[PDB]
């Protein structure tokens, strides 16, 4: 009996060479492979603030740094460390200025890849738990925020996803967005329905919502040293006739990476009034880089720019660390 589902895994491996390589199945990295380079950008974008880092590594298996954060997030000593092992990362994020908030990372495994993103807050806590999944073309993870349980009831946040090839080039996956948001309130769901398009001159990606709308992006390197994208997002809502909230809209961004040893570079056009500009340099006398940010508003022709310093503490130990650093089959 069950032999034949080994023997239809068995036809799925034989046709699989037909069907191409294999999926990860993350949605998100999918998705990061122009987000990667823009939203992580746009992560960046922050101008109110200077961001200094000041990471001393231990050891290969740690690193610490110091957050010196301003403006919006307005915490210029907020510690933080990374470590880890083979299969293993944690991170550590602390901050003190009168409210007090700290995220912690884990990674729990190698053959049943599971990861930990908790953190506390004065205005909110958040516990994000994941569970992967990896098949052999295919994913799915299980996702969960704030996960609360009710005595013989639970609440919170458990997305289910699912990716799989369905082309050498193309593939299909679907985000089961499902929530509890109360005992009185419902078990919201939704699904999102993923397309990607991954061809070698450009990838192509589109993510509908099923309470959202279809995300869409192009992503192609122009040269070893520069690369590029395009994307557009999209939000549609009803609202009240008399004047009222309809959310139909769009944005299409464009943009390119100029990256060069030593440096990094991103610009990006947001709108017709508004563009972005992040340029990176690391210093090649000393393991320290300098970032400059900025953001054009060309409809009130206003500029926010922002600055950020990382540096890495020198020490024996950090050309020990080179002559250990062997393997990077530690996750981050």
């Amino acid at each position: 009996i069950y032999s034949s589902l080994s023997d239809a895994f068995n036809a799925f491996q034989e046709r699989r060479k037909q069907f191409g390589l294999s999926n990860p199945g993350t949605i998100e990295t999918i998705a990061r492979e122009v987000q990667r380079d823009t939203l992580l950008t746009n992560y960046m974008f922050s101008g109110l603030r200077a961001d200094v880092t000041k990471a001393f590594s231990l050891a290969p298996l740690f690193q610490v740094s110091h957050q010196f954060a301003m403006g919006e997030r307005l915490n210029p000593y907020a510690f933080a460390a990374l470590y880890g092992t083979n299969q293993i990362f944690a991170q550590g994020n602390l901050d003190n200025e009168g409210a007090l908030s700290t995220r912690f990372n884990y990674r729990w495994g190698d053959r049943t890849i599971t990861k930990t993103q908790f953190s506390i807050g004065g205005g909110q806590d958040m516990a994000q738990f994941e569970h992967e999944h990896l098949g052999d073309d295919f994913s799915a993870s299980l996702k969960a925020i704030n996960p609360s349980f009710l005595d013989g009831g639970l609440t919170g946040i458990f997305v289910g996803d699912y990716l799989q090839a369905v082309t050498p080039r193309l593939g299909l996956g679907l985000q089961a967005v499902w929530q509890r948001q109360g005992l009185t309130q419902g078990p919201d769901t939704a699904i999102s329905y993923f397309a990607r398009y991954k061809a070698g001159d450009w990838v192509a990606s589109a993510q509908l919502q099923a309470q959202g709308a279809l995300n869409t992006s192009f992503w192609k390197k122009l040269t070893d040293r520069v690369q590029a994208g395009v994307d557009m997002t999209l939000s549609v809502a009803p609202s009240q006739s008399m004047m009222g909230g309809l959310t139909k809209e769009g944005i299409t961004t464009f943009g390119a990476k100029y990256d060069f040893r030593m440096s990094t570079f991103r610009a990006q056009i947001d709108s017709k009034g508004k563009l972005s500009c992040l340029l990176e340099k690391r210093l090649g006398a000393a393991p320290v880089t300098l970032t400059f940010a900025a953001d054009v508003d060309h409809v009130t022709q206003q500029a926010k720019l922002g600055m950020s310093v990382s540096i890495e503490a020198s020490d024996v130990d950090l050309q020990e660390q080179q002559e250990g650093a062997q393997s990077l089959n530690i996750p981050f």
